[PDB]
């Protein structure tokens, strides 16, 4: 999970940046990654606001600390965790990275990736592991 999740986060963020015309140079596993990439595209297809409100609540700068990131991300889970909210969490991180590149703060991309892995391992893996693990995610979104 530690390294697994780190790799999962980097893959999704790299996918999103590539897809959107940005560089990703600031950085069954294969089945998990693919399922998550598609899940995110489906999610963003419906919700296209890009978490403007949440990103505004965060207004990320090189000075922003994890605790602030954690506090804002917690908003997605006020009613607890579920697969859709985990997908939204990945999408939110992608949105934060795109925003960071648009502001010429590409230095933040690897930082956001680290923050996401930390948050995933700390707050989301408990629920994930209790509900089938990533195997169930693939089975549900693959």
């Amino acid at each position: 999970m530690s390294q697994s999740n780190r790799e999962l986060v980097v893959d999704f963020l790299s996918y999103k940046l590539s897809q959107k015309g940005y560089s990703w140079s600031q950085f069954p596993m294969a089945a998990v990654k693919q399922a998550l990439r598609e899940a995110g595209d489906e999610f963003e297809l419906r919700y296209r606001r890009a978490f403007s409100d949440l990103t505004s609540q965060l207004h990320i700068t090189p000075g922003t600390a994890y605790q602030s990131f954690e506090q804002v991300v917690n908003e997605l889970f006020r009613d607890g965790v579920n697969w859709g909210r985990i997908v939204a969490f990945f999408s939110f991180g992608g949105a934060l990275c795109v925003e960071s590149v648009d502001k010429e703060m590409q230095v933040l991309v690897s930082r956001i990736a680290a923050w996401m892995a930390t948050y995933l391992n700390d707050h989301l893996e408990p629920w994930i592991q209790e509900n089938g693990g990533w195997d169930t995610f693939v089975e549900l979104y693959g």
